[PDB]
């Protein structure tokens, strides 16, 4: 990222600090956990609305030392005030910005926010997982402030937990304990202290929304396949995401091996010294050498990251995937709660920055056998049979002669999310009660409002709708500046955090009671339906077919011959 970004952010982070002073208030609150007590802040918005916010809530054990790379353990209990008026660190990770290391070891918090502490009636609970590609993020207020949610009678909640690594590390020796999926059974643990706590803020236990974007989309979902939490809410938005993108899952356990090397390991390779290098290292120099751990073929077959969820190799008692993610679908019991899931309407515009330091990234359109599920190509992608499936995907993306950027990100769309989606909505039919899942797609266009993806995607001046350039109008974050009651952006904002609210309450996103929703007659999807119908959220808000559709379909044909593996 560029040096005037750079000083531009460094900028807004001061502007941040002081506005946050100024935005705090003098009157603390104390409430009540199964833990002890907590003191909290009531806090100001520019929007002139207030709010209580309980930050820096530990959910479990600082996983420090010998727990690190291990399961979370249940917090130690205290007798007194504990001060919940500061944020706490972020996970360790590399800042996107910067290029420097930054966060701790001590991450596993949650955040509390609402504007009334003694509610009339209890409220629906909404609980936000980040995303990040489960190696970045954070529950900090510059970048998910609860400042538009809190206009709405909800409790909200910001977990955090374990990126990169010391989230993810997987190692096949059972007498190691390092199963792997630390960062999700971090999620699990925080799931379990909400649904135990959150009446003392006002909010109703038995009707709680978990909801999260691209990794925490996928996280989301994970959190509603896993036996771990059966019952432990009642409503899941995913948006941009789930457990079967091809990013969601990877098997990581010969990369430990890897990463100990680049990072000063001497020996051979066996899980025991392996662990025994990587438990004593600087986490911030781990964190490091995560980026140079892919091997060059598995970038070309299009894995993204090193460490990430995974299926655990052996099961222990705090397991959470113990199967492939698409075999968890057959028996989740998260396929009986109310879903709604979506897209953005460009979602592979985020890839313009990438693709402007890797041009010759577009040429892979030429054949498209890269792009193929790497379950039905062969190793080296030149088997007849893969330059069959690769033909496939070029006549629904190349439009002309020769391949454009365009082409490219329109079919990153498509391999990254809308694919995934359309195998996820079938596999579920198959094995569900018959609960509803609504479909949405984020189509609004602006730029007066922007989020920090915006600077890493290189977003400045781009036209279109690309992934993550909803969280605008969801959170407040450090670039946002008030908006006009009666502007496009402000709007949306009513608009999104409306339907978000109205989901979370009935488990149903229609309300008359939203501007635009006049008109709209909102239908689940059916299995029975060839094409899915979405609601376009635009500057209108329409019902459509989703357009992505044919295109959908012609990926799904590379399954003709291998229908069970779809």
């Amino acid at each position: 990222v560029s040096l005037m970004e750079k000083l531009k952010w460094k900028i807004k982070c001061i502007e941040n600090k002081f506005l946050n002073y100024r935005l705090t208030t003098n009157e603390t609150v104390v409430a009540e956990t199964e833990y002890g007590k907590v003191k909290g802040v009531k806090r100001l918005t520019v929007y002139d609305d207030s709010y209580y916010s309980f930050e820096g809530i530990p959910y479990a054990q600082p996983p420090v030392g010998e727990l690190r790379f291990k399961a979370p353990q249940r917090p130690t209990p205290w007798d007194g005030v504990r001060d919940c008026c500061n944020h706490k660190d972020k996970s360790v990770q590399v800042d996107f910005i910067t290029g420097k290391v930054c966060g701790s070891e001590d991450c596993l918090y949650l955040s509390v926010y609402t504007n009334n502490l003694n509610p009339e009636t209890k409220r629906p609970v909404l609980v936000y997982i980040h995303g990040g590609g489960f190696i970045i993020g954070e529950n900090h207020r510059d970048m998910y402030g609860p400042d538009y949610f809190i206009k709405k009678d909800v409790v909200l909640i910001n977990i955090q937990y374990r990126l990169g690594a010391l989230g993810f590390l997987s190692l096949n020796s059972e007498d190691l304990n390092v199963p792997g999926n630390a960062g999700l059974k971090d999620q699990v643990m925080a799931l379990r202290w909400i649904k135990n706590n959150c009446a003392n803020f006002g909010g109703n236990p038995d009707n709680i929304t978990v909801f999260g974007e691209s990794a925490g989309a996928a996280s989301t979902h994970y959190m509603m396949l896993t036996e771990q939490t059966r019952g432990l809410f009642h409503r899941g938005i995913l948006m941009s995401g789930n457990a079967i993108c091809p990013w969601a899952n990877t098997q990581c356990q010969h990369r430990a091996f890897t990463l100990a090397k680049l990072a000063g390991y001497k020996g051979e390779d066996n899980d025991k010294d392996v662990l025994e290098f990587l438990m004593k290292a600087k986490p911030q120099d781990l964190i490091k050498l995560e980026e140079k751990v892919l091997t060059l073929e598995e970038r070309t077959n299009k894995v993204m990251f090193p460490f990430g969820p995974t299926v655990e190799p052996y099961q222990t008692a705090d397991c959470v995937l113990p199967k492939h993610p698409r075999e968890m679908v057959k028996t989740a019991w998260g396929n009986s709660i109310p879903t709604m899931m979506g897209n953005t309407s460009y979602e592979g515009l985020f890839f313009t920055s990438i693709l402007k330091q890797m041009p010759l990234l577009v040429k892979e359109l030429e054949t498209c056998v890269n792009f193929v599920p790497s379950e039905l190509a062969d190793a080296e992608r030149t088997a007849p049979e893969t330059l069959e499936m690769g033909a496939k995907i070029k006549k629904a993306h190349v439009t002309g002669e020769t391949p454009t950027a365009d082409n490219f990100m329109d079919l990153c769309s498509h391999f990254y999310f809308w694919f995934p989606m359309h195998r996820l909505l079938q596999l579920r039919f198959n094995h569900t009660s018959g609960t509803p899942v609504y479909l949405y797609r984020f189509d609004f266009d602006s730029e007066d409002l922007i989020n920090p993806y915006r600077i890493m995607r290189s977003g400045r001046g781009v036209k279109g709708v690309s992934h993550t350039d909803e969280l605008t109008y969801f959170f407040w974050n450090q670039l946002a500046k008030r908006m006009p009651k009666e502007s496009r952006e402000y709007k949306t904002i009513e608009r999104m955090t409306g339907i978000w609210t109205q989901f979370a309450t009935t488990g149903n996103p229609y309300s008359n009671e939203i501007e635009g929703m006049e008109n709209v007659s909102w239908d689940p999807i059916e299995k029975s339906d060839e094409v899915y119908k979405c609601l376009n959220i635009s500057d209108e808000l329409k019902m459509i077919d989703v357009p992505e559709m044919g295109k959908i379909k012609q990926w799904e044909s590379m399954f003709e011959k291998h229908r069970d593996l779809f």
